C-alpha cells in the first residue's frame, strides 16, 4: 500500500472516530515517528488556527487536500452552518480526504471535489452556487498558486476582504505568487515565519487579503 493508505491506516487503528483532535495528534505523530509526509504540520497549523479564529470565515475553498490534515484542522474551528470546499485532484487522495473527514466527523462541513482547480473553479459559481470566498488556502503545486489566484479573480470568486493563505512560500518556495502578491496593490500580505512540517527547517506562511480591483 502507499504511505497515504498507511497513514490512514494508523489514524484508524490508534486515533478515536469524531475528534478531530485525536486525528490530528495521530497524523502528527505518525509523521514524526514512522514516516514524514507533506501536511501543513503542528508548527504551521497553530497559526492557521489562530487565523481560522480571528476571521470567522464563512466560505473556505482550500486548493489541494492531500490526506485531509488541513481540512481537518480548518473544518473543526468553523461556526455552526461555515463551510469549506477543498480540491484535490489525485482520486486516491481525495478518497483518503474524504475518509479522514469522515472519521473526524466533520463530513457535514466539507465537500470534497475531486477534479483539478483549473477545471473546478470556474464550476462554482454556477454549479456549487458559491457567491464569493470569504478564505482561501493554497497547498497544492506551488507553480500553480499564482495561476490559480489570478482565475478566482476573473472568475467572480474574491471580495475587498477575501483572505487568502499561502502553505510554503519559504520552501518549497512559491517565488512568482510571492513577488506578485507583494508587489500588488490589490492584495495586503503579512508574513508568518514558522517551520516545515515535522522538521527543523525554516518555512513559511503567506496571508494576502484581497483589496479589490
Ligand atoms: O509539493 C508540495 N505540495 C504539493 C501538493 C500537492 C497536493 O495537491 C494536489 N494537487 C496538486 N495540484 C492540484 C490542483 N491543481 C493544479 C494542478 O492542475 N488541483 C487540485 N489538487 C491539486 C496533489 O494531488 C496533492 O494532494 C509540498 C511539498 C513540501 C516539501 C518540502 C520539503 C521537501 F523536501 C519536500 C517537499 C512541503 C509541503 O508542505 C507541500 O505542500
Ligand atoms: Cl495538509
Ligand atoms: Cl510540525
Ligand atoms: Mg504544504
Amino acid at each position: 500500500d502507499t504511505k497515504e493508505q498507511r497513514i490512514l491506516r494508523y489514524v484508524q487503528q490508534n486515533a478515536k472516530p469524531g475528534d478531530p483532535q485525536s486525528v490530528l495528534e495521530a497524523i502528527d505523530t505518525y509523521c514524526t515517528q514512522k514516516e514524514w509526509a507533506m501536511n501543513v504540520g503542528d508548527a504551521k497549523g497553530q497559526i492557521m488556527d489562530a487565523v481560522i479564529r480571528e476571521y470567522s470565515p464563512s466560505l473556505v475553498l482550500e486548493l489541494g487536500a492531500y490526506c485531509g490534515y488541513s481540512a481537518v484542522r480548518m473544518a473543526r474551528l468553523l461556526q455552526p452552518g461555515a463551510r469549506l470546499l477543498t480540491m484535490e485532484m489525485n482520486p486516491d487522495y481525495a478518497a483518503i480526504t474524504q475518509q479522514m473527514l469522515n472519521f473526524a466527523g466533520l463530513q457535514d462541513k466539507v465537500t470534497i471535489l475531486n477534479g483539478a482547480s483549473q477545471d473546478l473553479i470556474p464550476q462554482l459559481k454556477k454549479k456549487y452556487d458559491v457567491d464569493t470566498l470569504d478564505m482561501v488556502f493554497l497547498d497544492h503545486w506551488k507553480d500553480r498558486y499564482l495561476p490559480d489566484t489570478l482565475l478566482l479573480e476573473k472568475c467572480g470568486l474574491l471580495r475587498k476582504g477575501t483572505v487568502l493563505l499561502a502553505d510554503n512560500v519559504i520552501v518549497p518556495g512559491t517565488p512568482d505568487f510571492l513577488a506578485y502578491v507583494r508587489g500588488s496593490s490589490s492584495f495586503e500580505c503579512t508574513h508568518y515565519s514558522s517551520y516545515l512540517e515535522y522538521m527543523k527547517v525554516v518555512d513559511g506562511l503567506e496571508k494576502a487579503i484581497y483589496q479589490g480591483p
